[PDB]
């Protein structure tokens, strides 16, 4: 072809043909340089063009441009020199070839385009880009060959071209160079994030992330410490963007309704359709070159087996195993970042869409969902859209897979093939079969896992009446017996958990079985050989995982079309009507009625009839009428939230309004105050003062900044309205709307506000105030009066001017998608349905678990384990005796007893790896489950042996949380993770193995590729750790806030201020964004440096076959590379799991903890009582000193005390009276200091608390009830009979209450008493008190919240029932104690005066002085 061109031949077979087989120089020089060269021309005025569209400010010009332009500049004179040397030298009479001189007049042209492109990148703000970092690297491998050519041939003595070699080799070495100086990024400070300004070859590695790993892992890692996200992440561009789709195509869905639906995938699809198209030309490349991998071994083993095959195929044919793999691997991570960075991108654009439409969203629409019905719009049913739009492509490319899997084997193996993918298929069904029935079996334990939650809140919060009482072994045992219940239901899953897991892990050797035997058994001449046996096997661990996760590609995309729904009936509900209400300026007055109708809802009477209204804006205004008849709505009426049917109403100006129920947000008070807007010292002092806060502010911890909300301080309706009001005050607006302020606030406290705040002369006197309310308290000097009858006015007129004429009608996280691990993609599926049901409602640590599961149990399931992996070992070994029959046994000359031999033992070593593999998983659900079973016992034993002391310090519901939020962790998720732990880690060590038997030397390799791996896997797991729970910690303010701006709607309404709550929420959800983006990366710098380690494993392995080719032998290649191209996919798994066992280990640590909490005395001592001991009450202090703890200071200061029988001992103080501490004294609840108190001979602290407890009574303050019923309220251990309870009940005088229940006693006692009015509780008690039937009473204020029939009826029980008995009473208030023999005064814990109140009146003491003639 080239003839007249190259003079020599264009391309010649033969030259393929031999050991030393080299390329034509002809073909090298013109061929594979103008693939480089016409790569350049033909985009070069693209990427062109494309720089010149950005024309933004240059930046400085950095070192390493000049370097990498100077240097491209010797290009030029060395192309320039060869091509002058090539015409100025004197041969003219043998013709020059057009090539000699044709190609450097191309290297002249393309540098310089190259000097002026490399000049023109600088205004781009990426300094190196696709085009010419491929360009070099395209380059270099074309170069490559000339390169080796002109070497071999100057190593011949050929030196006739030596002046163009070498040029040749310097231009070679500077484009090796060049290539280094272009992956260097050039830091010109456009943004703080590095992703804009990373080079092509730090974009595809992402060695831009090593600054955060290597930052994370040395010191812990913070908020600001994460980069910003990219500015099209940003939530405000793309809410813009997903706007303008969704609103011109809702309108096109609107059309078709003559409900919209299926209108929400047609317009994400529309938006975002350039990110699809780019996830879709990619993921083909990885499908096209993941068969390279067992297409290219079918080479290699023939290489291999034959000794005529050239040396120079098995290099060859080894590069292109590690080329190959590394385009699939930088290829791969590239599409998963462009795909899962499409799941973050498309949450922010609903996330942050429902809010939008949530302020706007009418209250019609509004009304079918509930708060929490709304809150959970997007946590759940908006977080379903990131696992659809995560991976959407395997609705297509695994249909690719498995009908591309099955083309390459039916074209290595035959018909046979059929049967193997037929077990496989088989396997979905049984898959299918077993989780829908372990989901019933989960979802119908959930019942029974709520009722413990509901027992361990009621046990903890009242733990101070347990110890009293004693009575906590009879709800232990309560608790054991909903656990036992609960873990016998739990052991049935995990029996199903052992049975998928080994069916799964089970069937990549169950077909090869299925597979071989069928074809060499199907006709005689079929003989296995190891270029199509060991091609088979790999294709197997190929064609597995798309026919294995694609039922749940089935549904998960059907669980998305009813959670779209959902989304798609928010989106699209008709937003509120503005119409009725008009703001305008030229309004003269302020209020306006025309003859304004309003109601409810659209099938509903009309609240408001007709009515002409007109308020002058300059004066107070209040509205009376009975309650419940056309009064509250009238509020909501000029406010947009009420509907209407016929009016007209006009505003002029802002409005403030002050609701009934008071919406308060969560912060420091100053913000709910401030609202936002500023700060003004002057004007708040004003507000705080006049509406009178400061009573409340001195008793709030933390004074100006407490922590008011849910998440802080909870106050009262009083306080809560009082802070409505000063809210709307210091907004100083136009017009206030207030909805009864003063409905709970103090009668005298709402003398104050009335007069100074909104009276004749308050802050509020130049606006206007409209006033509803319906006590007859203040309004004489309301300027003007409105009287509401019907729904309608009936009378109008001030006090004086017409009412005086009359007066009579006043988890999960770090995997966004199952495709990063393919190795158990169904355990993570369950994983995040656990979540979901959820949010719908060093080395010691793994000792201390692996201690709480049977230790000799643990050996034997580790024991089967590694077993497994030797049944593995030995049915690929001897696999690869098989196929060498082929080589010694001609065709056609098979034994049959020898070719039944084969099989034979194939099948026993598909059985002895099956009963094994399966004898582990069945042992590890019966180990696992009893695990939960001692550890969570070992929480109710220590927790409830805890000193009352413990539970003071920690918060309670610290506890709870950490009691079943926690311990499902350790019995649901940790067992599971753990068992698929293990049998990956024998994976690995079962691949070297293999490896290692066959060329021994390559163990030393493991070490360079044993501290890579381990080095990578310590980084990533110090960073990710961190920045998994620095996700969660930001995630839920998003939730949290949501709730309380969709039940405060009205009153943002009210002050318009939507516009400064969405802000809000991008800031919000931003800082979600940078987080979550943040791992993601975190995630895929995994992938590549592991691929990387296992492409380098595989690689180093080939070497080793090809350069040791004389001793083995072909069919022994098959095994070690068979099983070692799933080496890459492995190992990155295995750190994965990695990360979520050291996550996930925290929670036994954390049971641990409490576990190890100091425990009281022993409940029963070698001293029992007599029973005489209580008979008698005989109370004596010997100077005893109590401790609330051990280092503050000493309560008590040594009382010393003669208490007798039937002594009814009064104890008052005023400071620091020790009543408090007088309960846990008697009762040995707080620890002994100095002293003893000494009871009818017998010391307390002799005697065991159990004992001891159960002899006296108590009657708490606060009557907090149970759950159970009211038999097992008044006796859990329920010794006592049916009569005496009642007689009890009739002596407490609830029997005609009891009696006339739905059942009495079998009552169903709700939280708390929930059901049973306060006055009701509290005769409770008493029944409480009166079964004991012991000699000790001791009091604690039991009247300070009860009414005074009741209060006569308590005390005279306990003087009438009780007057056989000792009773010690404590009372604050000194009325209760003249029935007292004894009367005990002291103060700060040292007694004052001694003697009965009698004599103690006669001398003037200083209770006397205080209580007496000053307290009376």
């Amino acid at each position: 072809m080239l003839e007249k061109f190259c003079n020599s031949t264009f391309w010649n077979s033969s030259f393929l043909d031999s050991p030393e087989a080299d390329l034509p120089l002809c073909f090298e020089q013109t061929v594979l340089v103008w693939i480089p060269l016409g790569y350049l021309w033909l985009l070069a005025p693209w990427q062109l063009l494309h720089v010149y569209k950005s024309r933004t400010k240059r930046s400085s010009t950095t070192k390493l441009y000049l370097a990498k332009q100077v240097f491209v500049g010797f290009l030029l004179i060395l192309a320039a020199i060869e091509l002058a040397l090539v015409l100025t030298e004197d041969s003219g009479q043998a013709t020059v070839p057009a090539v000699r001189y044709t190609n450097p007049s191309l290297y002249l042209g393309t540098w310089l385009l190259v000097l002026l492109i490399q000049y023109s990148r600088q205004w781009c703000v990426q300094k190196n880009s696709w085009f010419l970092s491929l360009f070099w690297i395209l380059s270099i491998l074309c170069g490559t060959f000339q390169f080796q050519t002109l070497i071999r041939t100057l190593l011949q003595g050929d030196n006739s071209n030596l002046a163009y070699s070498c040029l040749f080799f310097i231009s070679y070495g500077f484009q090796i160079l060049i290539l280094i100086f272009s992956a260097f990024s050039e830091n010109n400070e456009s943004s703080n994030n590095p992703s804009s300004i990373a080079s092509f070859l730090s974009s595809i590695t992402y060695s831009w992330y090593d600054s955060i790993i290597l930052k994370g892992y040395k010191r812990p890692l913070t908020l600001e410490d994460v980069w910003e996200v990219d500015e099209e992440m940003k939530t405000k561009t793309l809410v813009s963007k997903f706007e303008t789709h969704m609103k011109r195509e809702l309108q096109k869905a609107r059309r078709a309704l003559q409900v919209p639906k299926s209108w929400l995938m047609k317009a994400l699809f529309k938006t975002f359709y350039m990110v699809l198209l780019k996830s879709f030309l990619l993921k083909l490349v990885n499908d096209i070159f993941t068969f390279v991998s067992p297409q290219l071994l079918k080479l290699l083993i023939s290489f291999a087996s034959d000794r005529d095959t050239y040396l120079w195929i098995g290099y060859l044919c080894a590069i292109l195993l590690f080329t190959a793999a590394l385009i699939q691997s930088f290829c791969l991570q590239c599409y998963f970042q462009l795909c899962f960075k499409l799941g973050v991108k498309v949450r922010t654009a609903i996330m942050a869409s429902v809010y939008k439409k949530a302020l706007t969203l009418s209250n019609l629409a509004r009304k079918e969902y509930t708060v929490g019905e709304t809150v959970n719009l997007m946590s759940v049913d908006a977080q379903k859209l990131m696992d659809v739009t995560n991976f959407m492509h395997m609705l297509w490319s695994s249909v690719l897979q498995i009908v591309l899997s099955i083309f390459f084997l039916w074209r290595e193996l035959g018909p046979s093939v059929l049967a193997g993918v037929g077990v496989m298929v088989l396997v979905i069904p049984i898959n299918a079969i077993l989780s829908t029935k372990s989901k019933t079996i989960q979802v119908k334990n959930m019942k029974n896992k709520d009722k413990r939650l509901k027992i361990m809140n009621e046990i903890l919060s009242g733990i101070k009446i347990l110890k009293y009482f004693a009575w906590e072994p009879s709800f232990r045992d309560q608790v054991q017996n909903l656990r036992k219940k609960e873990l016998k239901n739990l052991l049935a899953f995990s029996q199903l958990q052992c049975v998928v897991i080994f069916v799964f892990q089970l069937t990549p050797v169950l077909v090869s079985v299925v597979t071989f035997s069928v074809y060499v058994l199907v006709d005689s001449n079929n003989i296995l050989d190891a270029q199509k046996a060991f091609t088979s096997i790999t294709l197997f661990n190929i064609l597995r995982f798309p026919l294995s996760m694609l039922p749940m590609m089935i549904s998960s995309m059907l669980q998305a079309s009813v959670s779209t729904e959902r989304l798609e009936k928010y989106l699209g509900g008709d937003d509120l009507d503005t119409s009725a209400i008009r703001h305008d300026c030229n309004f003269d007055k302020a209020m306006q009625f025309s003859e304004a109708s309003f109601t409810w809802e659209h099938d509903s009477e009309a609240t408001v009839r007709d009515v002409n209204l007109d308020i002058m804006a300059g004066q107070l205004v209040a509205v009376i009428g009975p309650v419940g008849s056309g009064k509250s709505s009238l509020i909501s009426a000029m406010l947009g939230e009420m509907e209407n049917v016929h009016g007209h109403i006009t505003i002029k100006g802002t409005t403030a309004y002050v609701p009934q129920q008071s919406w308060i947000q969560n912060g420091t008070i100053k913000d709910n105050i401030l609202f936002g807007t500023e700060f003004n010292e002057k004007r708040y002092q004003q507000v705080l003062e006049a509406c009178a806060l400061l009573p409340d502010l001195e008793m709030l911890p933390g004074g100006d900044l407490a922590e008011i909300g849910e998440k802080g301080i909870n106050l009262s309706g009083g306080q809560k309205q009082r802070i409505s009001l000063a809210r709307a005050t210091y907004q100083n607006l136009d017009i206030y709307l207030l909805d009864d302020p003063l409905s709970a606030v103090d009668a005298h406290v709402g003398k104050h506000i009335f007069n100074k705040v909104l009276g004749p002369n308050g802050l509020l006197k130049g606006k206007t105030r409209l006033l509803v309310t319906h006590s007859m308290h203040f309004l004489p000097q309301v300027d003007e009066i409105v009287v509401l009858g019907n729904g309608t006015i009936v009378e109008k007129g001030s006090y004086s001017a017409l009412l005086a004429k009359k007066g009579e009608f006043a988890d999960y996280g770090l995997i966004s998608s199952v495709e990063e691990i393919p190795e158990d993609a169904a355990s993570i599926t369950m994983r995040r349905e656990n979540s979901f049901r959820r949010t719908l409602s060093k080395f010691s640590i793994y000792l201390e678990y692996l201690q709480a599961i049977g230790l000799f149990s643990i050996f034997f399931i580790i024991l089967a384990f590694v077993m497994n992996s030797v049944a593995f070992i030995g049915s690929n070994l001897w696999l690869s005796a098989w196929t060498s029959d082929s080589k010694i046994f001609n065709s056609t000359d098979y034994p049959a007893s020898q070719r039944d031999m084969r099989v034979g033992v194939y099948g026993a070593l598909g059985l002895a790896q099956g009963i094994f593999v399966f004898i582990a998983h069945f042992w590890s659900a019966f180990g696992f489950v009893h695990a939960s079973n001692i550890l969570h016992k070992q929480l109710l034993n220590n927790i409830l042996r805890a000193p009352m002391r413990f539970f003071d310090t920690t918060p309670t519901g610290r506890i709870v949380n950490r009691f079943a939020g926690d311990i499902s962790t350790v019995d649901d998720t940790l067992p599971q993770s753990l068992r698929s732990w293990i049998t990956c880690f024998l994976g690995i060590i079962s691949t070297l193995v293999m490896i290692c038997m066959a060329t021994p030397v390559f163990t030393i390799i493991v070490i360079p590729l044993g501290i890579i791996y381990v080095s990578v896997q310590m980084f990533y797991v110090s960073t990710s750790r961190q920045l998994r729970r620095l996700d969660s910690v930001t995630r839920s303010p998003i939730y949290s806030h949501f709730s309380e701006t969709v039940s405060g709607l009205p009153v943002i309404r009210a002050f318009e201020h939507q516009q400064r709550f969405l802000k809000h929420n991008e800031v919000r959800i931003d800082t979600n964004q940078k987080c979550v983006f943040s791992w993601i990366t975190s995630n895929r710098w995994l992938a590549i440096r592991l691929e990387l380690v296992g492409n380098l494993t595989v690689f180093f392995s080939a070497l080793m076959m090809v350069i040791y080719r004389d001793t083995l032998s072909g069919d022994t290649v098959g095994f070690v590379l068979s099983n070692a191209l799933n080496i890459t996919q492995t190992l990155n798994w295995l750190v994965r799991m990695t990360s979520e066992i050291e996550t996930n280990i925290v929670a036994v640590e954390r049971i641990t903890e409490y576990t190890k909490v100091e425990n009281e005395a022993p409940w029963v001592t070698d001293k029992r009582p007599p029973p005489d001991w209580p008979s008698k009450g005989k109370i004596q202090f010997n100077n005893y000193q109590v401790r609330y703890r051990p280092e503050l200071d000493l309560v008590l200061r040594g009382i010393t005390c003669d208490i007798g029988s039937m002594e009814k001992i009064g104890v008052v103080g005023r400071t620091g009276a020790g009543k408090s501490s007088l309960t846990n004294c008697l009762f040995r609840i707080l620890e002994a200091a100095g002293g003893q108190i000494i009871i009818d001979g017998v010391d307390i602290a002799s005697i065991g608390l159990h004992d001891l407890r159960e002899k006296l009574t108590i009657i708490p303050q606060d009557p907090i009830l149970f759950s159970g019923s009211l038999r097992m309220n008044l006796d859990p251990f329920n010794n006592y009979s049916d009569e005496e309870i009642w007689k009890a009940l009739e002596l407490a005088h609830l029997k005609s209450f009891v009696a006339s229940l739905q059942l009495g006693l079998s009552h169903e006692v709700t939280e708390a008493g929930g059901n049973l009015s306060i006055g009701q509780r509290q005769l409770l008690c008493l029944g409480r008190a009166l079964l004991r039937k012991s000699k000790i009473l001791v009091l604690d204020e039991a009247t300070a919240a009860v009414d005074l029939e009741t209060d006569n009826l308590i005390q005279t029980t306990i003087q009438n029932e009780f007057a056989h008995c000792t009773v010690i009473t404590i009372a604050h208030r000194l009325h209760t104690i003249m029935d007292s023999d004894k009367v005990m005064v002291l103060d700060n814990g040292k007694i004052i005066e001694c003697g009965s109140p009698e004599e103690l009146l006669q001398i003037p003491g200083p209770f006397y002085f205080m209580a007496k003639e000053a307290g009376i």
